[PDB]
């Protein structure tokens, strides 16, 4: 591997530690970084460091390394997951990239549902609770760091709240932007670490056609509106792969949540235009939540 000195960390600067993936996106440890930034050597930095299990093909290692090359052209935004630095140098290949202390964006909402009562599946009790107004702001947040990748020509293809991340500071950033395409496939049958179909957040025009662009992203984000707010509800509960293709044949759309207004249903739904040039862009998506957070109550 060449060396680049942009993002080079020497090992010695790195302090392994626990799994944190291996839950999503491929083979990842939470660590220290010593002295990421210049001004101060003497600071410790919790990061995440993506590298290669044991069984590793080179096919596995030039989709490491594309992913980290996408990451470098793409640039940073508040958004989006960053990169941080690589060790390349004398030994396995270990790519830096942002620590998000809350978890995944489906996982943050689960966990901050109301109380469990007596008909619930009852003893749920968080201490941490959502506004409406902190719901549009994460939709916000998510449309913005879409808008950006968009602006740097990167299509997601797989936009949805377990690829974005919450930081400690309850801040969105959209994670797997960077993957390498993989050609042909992808298993339309194959099921995520929490037992659910990729497909149900696919635009018709990908799933059938294998067309991905910026609008077949925008139809995914109506979706990951969807499960906002329905904190972190999952599309088409019991619905297998071939009914999911017979409802979007029929041009089927799914309901209504109800914490969610009219305005914000009519957002998902012009997400879900079964024409993607009639779809809203991101652009737009940004300016029309920026005005709808401003005007929502954070009250209830
Ligand atoms: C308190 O619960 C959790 C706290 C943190 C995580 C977690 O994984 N964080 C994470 C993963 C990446 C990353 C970003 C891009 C690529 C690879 C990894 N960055 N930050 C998961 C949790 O529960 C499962």
């Amino acid at each position: 591997l060449p060396e680049d000195p942009r993002w080079e960390l020497p090992r010695d600067r790195l302090v392994l530690g626990k799994p944190l993936g291996e839950g999503a996106f491929g083979q990842v440890v939470l660590a220290e970084a010593i002295g990421l930034d210049k001004d101060k050597p003497n600071r410790v930095t919790k990061v995440a460091v993506k590298m290669l299990k044991s069984d590793a093909t080179e096919k596995d290692l030039s989709d490491l390394i594309s992913e980290m090359e996408m990451m470098k052209m793409i640039g940073k935004h508040k958004n989006i997951i960053n990169l941080l630095g690589a060790c390349t140098q004398d030994g396995p290949l270990y790519v830096i990239v942002e620590y998000a202390s809350k978890g995944n964006l489906r996982e943050y909402l689960q966990a901050r549902r109301p109380p469990g009562l007596e008909y619930s599946y009852p003893s749920h009790n968080p201490e941490e609770q959502l506004s409406s107004k902190d719901l549009v702001s994460c939709a916000y947040q998510v449309a913005r760091g879409m808008e950006y990748l968009a602006s740097k020509k990167c299509i997601h293809r797989d936009l949805a709240a377990r690829n974005v991340l919450v930081t400690e500071d309850n801040v969105m950033k959209i994670a797997d932007f960077g993957l390498a395409r993989d050609i042909h496939h992808i298993d339309y049958y194959k099921k995520t670490t929490n037992g659910r179909l990729p497909v149900k957040w696919m635009a018709p025009e990908a799933l059938f056609d294998r067309i991905y662009t910026h609008q077949s992203d925008v139809w995914s984000f109506g979706v990951l509106l969807w499960e906002i707010f329905t904190l972190g509800g999952s599309p088409y509960p019991g619905v297998p792969v071939e009914e999911l293709f017979k409802l979007l044949k029929e041009g089927h759309r799914m309901d209504k949540p109800s914490n969610c207004t009219n305005e914000l249903y009519m957002m998902m739904r012009d997400c879900w235009h079964a024409v993607p040039s009639q779809r809203p862009t991101f652009k737009q998506l940004v300016e029309d939540l920026d005005r709808i957070v401003a005007l929502t109550s954070n009250q209830e």
